[PDB]
């Protein structure tokens, strides 16, 4: 369909784990990422990879593997260990299967939230309920860097907005053959769901360490794009000539908010404002079913519209009860990102630095511009 499962939305539903043994020389270097970085074998043992045809993967959740491994050593292998040691060069044995499998998903060649968060878990007992304590991560960078709660915790809020996002077929229906009551009934339903999902983000204190997110793992999610370290990008050896700019990882590229921001008709994509330019941008880094997905909905009528134009006061409070669990979302994101970030930095990206003002300033435009689709003030 557009891959979004019942059970877990844009989540990949149960990743694979293996590889063929053909790849064990890649699996080998993600599995003991922590241990080859510290001791700085890391760059040694990509520099003498042999070069592996992708041939050998043969569906979609063994590329998905597959890009995850190797995506998660190119990290290690640009950062090392974290401190402005930094490669310029991704070595073709890497970059080709690389820059190959990235083609052939459709997606950019460095690491993506759908491949750290919606593709890099597993289940402990496959019986028992997808919670935190029968769960766990594939891969880590660095003891220490709570990768496990960081992707785990973003994981559970994607799967709390999936039970929000199977009842979108049941809105547009409504609307076409004229439902009032199943209409209202789905917008409630919704909102019920955003809200649930915005408990479960509270969970992210449970798990992740300010200092150690600030210090360690915000480091190797970074990219090659207006990142003065890298100021060109990165070379792809044997793939392209020059260098290639590409994003660091955010939950901007996560399909969910975009999805509901469309389905209530709040236009943040639309305009020439940096805001726009940025999250339009995110959606090259979306799977691509999950990118058109986003663009069908920016196609079928609006939602807004039709609420806004039947004089009916419930239906009005229901549109508004999800705007309103959209912005205490993104209030509750401000608040992550004080503590997470503008605190731990002042201890270039504090409140008052260059780059802490820029993005505070898009944050809270972005919540600004879903406050202003209330309908009642
Ligand atoms: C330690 C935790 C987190 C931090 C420090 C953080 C930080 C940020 C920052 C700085 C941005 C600005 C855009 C960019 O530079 O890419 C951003 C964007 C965004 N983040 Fe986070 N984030 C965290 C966790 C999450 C989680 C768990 C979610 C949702 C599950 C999330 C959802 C979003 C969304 C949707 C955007 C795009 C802006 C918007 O649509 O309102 N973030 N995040
Ligand atoms: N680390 S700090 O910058 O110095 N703290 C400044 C205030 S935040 C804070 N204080 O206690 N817990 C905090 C927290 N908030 O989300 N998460 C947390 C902290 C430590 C851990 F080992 C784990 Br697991 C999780
Ligand atoms: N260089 S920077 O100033 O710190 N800017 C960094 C840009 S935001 C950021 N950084 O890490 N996580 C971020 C994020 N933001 O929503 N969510 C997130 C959650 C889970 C993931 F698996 C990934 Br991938 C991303």
């Amino acid at each position: 369909a557009y891959h979004i499962d019942e059970e877990v939305g844009f989540a990949l539903p149960n990743p694979q784990e293996n590889l063929p043994d053909f790849y064990n020389d890649w699996m080998f270097i993600a599995k003991h990422l922590p241990d080859l970085i510290e001791s700085g074998q890391l760059r040694e043992r990509v520099e003498k990879l042999n070069m592996l045809s992708i041939d050998h993967l043969t569906d979609h959740k063994s590329q998905r593997l597959a890009r995850l491994v190797l995506g998660c050593i190119t990290m290690a292998y640009v950062w090392g260990k974290g401190h402005g040691d930094v490669r310029k060069v991704l070595p073709r044995n890497i970059a080709v299967p690389y820059c190959q499998l990235s083609a052939a998903l459709e997606l950019p060649p460095i690491l993506v939230y759908a491949d750290c968060v919606l593709a890099n878990w597993k289940k402990k007992d496959p019986n028992k309920p997808l919670t935190y304590e029968n769960m766990d991560v594939l891969f880590s960078f660095r003891d220490g860097d709570c990768s496990k709660g960081f992707f785990l915790v973003s994981l559970l809020v994607e799967i709390a907005a999936a039970s929000a996002i199977k009842v979108i077929p049941t809105v547009f229906k409504a609307m076409q053959m004229q439902e009032r009551d199943t209409l209202l009934k789905a917008l409630l339903e919704i909102a019920s769901c955003l809200e649930k999902a915005l408990q479960v983000f509270h969970q992210i204190h449970d798990h992740v360490n300010p200092k150690a997110f600030f210090s360690v793992l915000r480091i190797y999610l970074s990219g090659w794009k207006g990142n003065p370290q890298l100021s060109d990008g990165l070379v792809y050896e044997g793939f392209w000539e020059d260098p290639k700019e590409f994003a660091g990882g955010s939950a901007g590229q996560s399909s969910v908010f975009q999805c509901f921001d469309v389905l209530l008709g709040i236009q943040q994509t639309a305009g020439g404002g940096h805001a726009a330019q940025f999250l339009q941008d995110m959606r090259r880094y979306m799977p691509p079913a999950h990118r058109n997905f986003l663009c069908s909905l920016e196609s079928n009528p609006s939602v807004r519209e039709f609420v806004l134009s039947k004089g009916d006061a419930g239906l009005r409070e229901a549109y508004d009860a999800c705007v309103k669990a959209l912005v205490s979302l993104r209030s509750y994101h401000l608040q992550i990102v004080t503590k997470y970030i503008l605190i731990p930095a002042s201890q270039k990206l504090e409140a008052k630095g260059t780059g802490g003002t820029d993005l505070m300033n898009f944050l809270k435009t972005v919540r600004s511009t879903t406050e202003k689709s209330l309908l009642k003030e």
